[PDB]
DNA sequence: GCTGGAGGCTAAGCTAAGCTGA
DNA sequence: TCAGCTTAGCTTA
């Protein structure tokens, strides 16, 4: 058997194996792409638990017609030009294996119109080589993605899809986590056409209690302890629940963000777990939302396909900083 | 800010961010390539903790000149042709992004000679466009990879290399895990030219115990309890230590394999952790080397870039099966 | 003697609570 | 004001 180059559709389907875990991961990737384009209104429209239709609409800068084809392509992005840019990144996007993977394992139609361009355009990728065709359409300034029949072309991945309810629950979990990360963009979720969740954006210099309550819950809000802890460029803000009377209903909310990204990292969770176990004695594991800010040069984020976990250049210092911050919180 | 295709060197450097974590990951990837290729003698030579030179030599099938050129390329492999092959994986390779990534973040000089072809060939990929140069060389039947000056051209990642000692410790850990996974191949590790570890291959139907002692110490062997728990298609074989007198020195040995690949999976580790914490006190978490064998269709392995986390189609059944197996072991 | 790095399910069905229609 | 339907929480696989 010879060493032969995989056809681009097959290569993208393999990339979809790591970056597209469930319909929830498709919603996360498309929402992040909209947020990086400076969008303020995000309208997500899940149908049949994401298996049938996932539609995301935004009021972002859009994708001009000629570059629409290269947007759907693989290893093609407008967020890095060289390794130096990758060292100091601010966007939620580095590589071009985001739209390529989803378009490979589904029927992805990309409708967009930039503010400068008068007329909107559609683009969808099909075939063994994933060629893209651009048809004219009507849309306001912004972009709309429709992911239809997810894993239609990969029978094995469809076998992995769970029931309609659980898949929407995972999509709702990702929407809630994105909404907390950015308290400045309105996110409107809708399942089977019936509105499920609406978060109205609090403007810069506003009250953060209302939206956080709508996402976390009233119990978390009345039991929230807002914090601010700085040892230099390391700054840890956010709300931590009180462990004295935390209920199992509140236990599900354990989110941590590093420079505005969703972190499911071992180091940070372990630091909080040690802090909780030291000033309590047992694993009550109280609810918390922590926003950590560091120079992007002290952190490496190109570590995981879905960019959940992160590698810190100052691992022991960051662990000590988070541990001291949570220890101060429990006072 | 236009959408531009990333140059191949940059794209491969980004892939290296996820697949090439440390010199240990480079040793793991190159050793896996040799085993699947069919090798009985693997000779690894780490110099200056992997930072200066990593050389892996095998007695495998080798790579002919034209296929040698495509070996260094990205998305080029001889282990999958279509999705059906990806469903029915019996090899340790799916994508072509491992050698492309290592050749991107280092000076990779692949040298090989197949059994049939007359003479050996040395091939290396260089430049921002990653052109491949194939010069003549001398080598017996098999292949040799030399990774020199790891992360020389990526200063951002070199700062993450810890020391000479720790990097070799991680390489030694991966070598011991590979050796246990296949008791069929001789693996000879050498640091700065001084032999550190030698494991001689036990012939088919041979006694495993002596090699297991060389990898996990005599204490594991006097405290070993072999198992064969089989329910339906699921078979959990291997050796588990006794928690009655387990030392912290033995606690480092917690390896688990799914269809003969090294798993750092959340579901499996969690199941063993629950089983140990139910029939023990003070979180004893005893040492174990357990081989799970499952139908290749009921587990998905294309889940993580470094392939140490699997997605099971029957998550609850597999968790219960492993939990029951370890619970039976602890009596 | 000092120094790195942190193990840690997941999903479906049933029952209870709240809101809307008769 | 009471009954029925939908959504959330809990339990077992
Ligand atoms: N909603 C949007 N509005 C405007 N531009 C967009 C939008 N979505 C995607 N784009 C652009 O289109 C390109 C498509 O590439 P993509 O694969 O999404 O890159 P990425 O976001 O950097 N990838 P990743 O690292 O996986 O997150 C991006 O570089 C964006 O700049
Ligand atoms: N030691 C070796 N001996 C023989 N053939 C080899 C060897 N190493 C690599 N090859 C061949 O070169 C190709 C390149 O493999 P590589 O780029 O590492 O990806 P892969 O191993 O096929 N998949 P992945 O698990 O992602 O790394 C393989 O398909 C093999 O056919
Ligand atoms: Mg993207
Ligand atoms: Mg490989």
């Amino acid at each position: 058997m010879p060493i032969q180059v995989l056809p681009p559709q097959l290569a993208n389907q393999i990339a979809a194996g790591e970056v597209v875990e469930r319909p929830a991961s498709v919603v996360k990737e498309l929402v992040e792409n909209s947020l990086d384009a400076g969008a303020t209104r995000i309208d997500i429209d899940i149908e049949r638990g994401g298996a049938k239709l996932i539609r995301i609409r935004d009021n972002g800068c859009g994708i001009k017609k000629d570059e629409l084809a290269l947007a759907l392509a693989r290893h093609a992005t407008s967020k890095i030009a060289s390794l130096d840019d990758l060292e100091a990144i601010i966007s939620l996007g580095f590589r071009g294996e985001a739209l390529a993977s989803i378009s490979s394992v589904s029927r992805l139609t990309l409708t967009s119109r930039t503010a400068e361009q008068q007329e909107a355009w559609q683009a969808y990728a099909e075939g063994r080589d994933m060629n893209v065709t651009v048809k004219p359409a009507a849309h306001p300034v912004g972009t709309t993605l429709e992911v239809l029949d997810l894993f239609y072309n990969t029978p094995a991945r469809r076998k992995f899809l769970r029931t309609e309810k659980t898949e929407f629950n995972h999509i709702d979990e990702i929407i809630r986590r994105i909404a907390l990360a950015r308290f400045d963009v309105t996110i409107n979720l809708s399942h089977n056409g019936k509105i499920v969740r609406q978060y109205r954006a609090v403007p810069e210099g506003g009250q953060k209690e209302r939206r956080l309550g709508a996402i976390c819950g009233t119990a978390f809000l009345e039991q929230a302890l807002a914090i601010e802890w700085q040892h230099g460029d390391l700054t840890l803000r956010g709300w931590v629940a009180d462990p004295n009377h935390t209920t199992p209903a509140l236990a599900e909310i354990q989110y941590c963000y590093v420079n505005g990204r969703m972190m499911r990292d071992r180091l940070i969770n372990h630091a909080i777990r040690q802090a909780c176990e030291d000033k309590l004695g047992a694993d009550q594991q109280p609810a918390f939302v922590l926003y950590l800010e560091i120079d992007p040069h002290q952190v490496d984020v190109n570590v995981h396909p879905a960019k959940h976990e992160v590698r810190f250049h100052q691992s022991r210092l960051v662990h000590d900083f988070i541990y001291q911050g949570v220890l101060s919180v429990l006072q």
